[PDB]
């Protein structure tokens, strides 16, 4: 079960950005990729507090820090959406919303240890999609892995419609677009 995500490049992944449902969280009139970019921008000042940690975690895991930032923006609005680190049902923990029912949580909610745990979980989902669909373009495997972070690898059943069944019907599309935006902010 070797890992092999070292060729993946977030800049090559196609995206249609946020759905209307997702855009409404900031009452945006923007749509799609534009909306994702604005959602990300709204989280930038908070994200920048964590940028040094996010960068270190990405480097330590061979993953683009911008992807980690995209996940954090989507999962927790860089902490703004959380109550002492917890999601609304006390199950999701931390900037990346690790599910305490699936994992033994580690670190404070805003810690490097936490960000490493969420990042490892994402990296494992990427590995699984590479295993499940070994002939796919790596861009599609990366996008599918991101979708699986929200919906599980079991939700990735076909090449088409990957974000069907994800929260908002747009999880990987939105995360990819936010990640690209953070990359252009120097993540
Ligand atoms: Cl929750």
């Amino acid at each position: 079960h070797h890992h092999h995500h070292h060729h993946m490049d977030i800049t090559k992944v196609d995206t249609s950005g946020a759905s209307e449902i997702t855009a409404r969280q900031d009452k945006l009139t923007l749509q799609g990729v534009d909306a994702s970019h604005k959602l990300a921008e709204h989280d930038l000042v908070r994200m920048n507090k964590y940028k040094e940690l996010i960068t270190r975690v990405g480097q330590k895991h061979g993953l683009d820090p911008a992807i980690i930032a995209g996940i954090i923006s989507r999962e927790s609005r860089a902490g703004s959406a959380l109550d002492h680190g917890w999601g609304d049902h006390g199950k999701g923990f931390g900037l990346m919303q690790v599910d305490k029912r699936y994992h033994k949580i580690v670190g404070a909610w805003d810690s490097e240890k936490h960000i490493s745990q969420g990042t490892e979980i994402l990296i494992e989902f990427i590995r699984r999609i590479q295993a499940k669909f070994p002939v796919w373009p790596k861009e599609h495997q990366l996008k599918g892995g991101i979708s699986a972070y929200n919906a599980g690898d079991k939700n990735v059943r076909t090449y088409e419609r990957m974000d069907v069944g994800t929260t908002g019907g747009d999880y990987s599309n939105d995360v990819v677009a936010r990640s690209q935006w953070f990359k252009s902010q120097g993540y």
